[PDB]
């Protein structure tokens, strides 16, 4: 048996947002801990990769290890009845053929309940490392986001160049050209409105505009977003949520 | 989809008390105003019928009528590791192969949750019209057991006479006898503790103890019974739940 209760069912929309825009069918892979959700591009180009705790629930319990994979669009359409606001209880037995998803409103004296149809998902294992990057960032998510949609208008590849108190962005296309330089600053009264840089190395690099425009959705679980960045290795993009987080890993051009 | 839930857990496990040791196996039919349960004893002596409506429940949906065959003894024994003052859920799908028993402490924050293989019963339909009685009456539930326990050591069969102002019970064996009268009572302080008599003819009538040591045992859901005779038809004994009822058809001898 395994049952996860969120105190907020929005929490859980928003997860499943971060994700199900890029890739379709993931498996969720539920334990003592909590759960670990990782997925690939078709194209291999971008890993996302969730981890939410035990602390990150209302209540939770599953004694013994499940894999829970299920189709992101049916579960998405689902996730979409709830009113943003309700209690979520996820439901699955010993050996499932199916979710259970519970949303309840102990003030309204309103329940309802839906079942998600488990399918077999067969992914490759994925090999994510621990390691040294040559810069590290963070800002406000949001501040990311609206650089990321401004940019991408204009070309189909964003590039990012760190120096040493400069984080730039440059898109350069057929119709238009943009440029955003933002530069590491401390926020009295407000830090967690602050950019922190920490430079090892300078870095340049380009991404896909279409893979950065998958990861700002990612915003809406947390309200800052930390950068990694190296010249050998794919890039880390991370959200931080209350005892986990969402992570994507994306491969420069 | 099938949410129906106790605000006390409590109350489902006495339900199930009236039933498992008179009957194995049983329908549970549910719909839009809740839920009946309807079984005969193998020998066709004891009809037992629960009725819980929506009242009953702390919340309930049931959109599409569900029957949910499940064997008593398997419940109960699920049944039995609910802390008696916890939450209850019921769910079950569209089309169930399973039921699944939800227990939640708020308080605590510990959740668990069971899982029964509902089975496919196939009771015969059971045919109950409503009739007009030769006597009613009601009393202490507590007060029939013990009547009922102590009686019972003496004689397979309990003889049950009305008259006037008098209740008698009876019984006569190999070791021993035993005989009870009750007058009806207004109890001015405590009306819980009446004895309500209506006669409209003499009764007269004898019942296997064992059937009466059943019936007995919902006396936990109620704290009067009712108990209604007739010369022609079977008595009807009826405990009355919160918006509903569990009753018992028993033929006399």
């Amino acid at each position: 048996m395994l049952e996860a209760k969120f105190e907020e069912a929005s929490l859980f929309k928003r997860i499943i947002d971060g994700f199900k825009d890029c890739v379709q069918l993931v498996n969720f892979q539920c334990k003592e801990d909590g759960i670990i959700a990782q997925a690939v591009d078709d194209s291999r180009v971008l890993l996302v990769s969730l981890e939410i705790g035990v602390e990150a629930f209302q209540e939770y319990r599953c004694d013994h290890p499940v894999t829970l994979g299920m189709d992101l669009t049916s579960l998405s359409k689902i996730l979409r009845c709830g009113n943003n606001t309700d209690t979520l209880t996820l439901i699955a037995d010993n050996t499932p053929d199916s979710i259970i998803l519970l949303f309840e409103d102990t003030k309204k004296d309103r329940i309802a309940g839906y079942s998600l149809k488990l399918m077999d998902i067969d992914a490759d294992f994925l090999k994510i490392e621990e390691l040294q990057y040559d810069s590290t960032l963070s800002l406000p998510s949001s501040e990311f986001s609206k650089i990321v949609r401004d940019l991408s208008q204009l070309s189909d590849s964003i590039n990012i160049m760190i120096t040493k108190e400069t984080i730039k962005f440059v898109a350069d296309g057929d119709i238009g050209s943009g440029s955003v330089i933002i530069k590491p600053f401390v926020d009295m009264e407000h830090p967690e409105t602050s950019i922190k840089l920490e430079m090892d190395q300078p870095v340049d690099l380009t991404f896909g505009a279409k893979y950065l425009l998958d990861i700002i959705k990612g915003s809406s679980l947390s309200d800052r977003v930390g950068i990694r960045l190296s010249s050998e290795a794919p890039a880390l993009f991370q959200f931080d949520l209350k005892s986990g987080f969402l992570q994507f890993f994306l491969a420069p051009k």
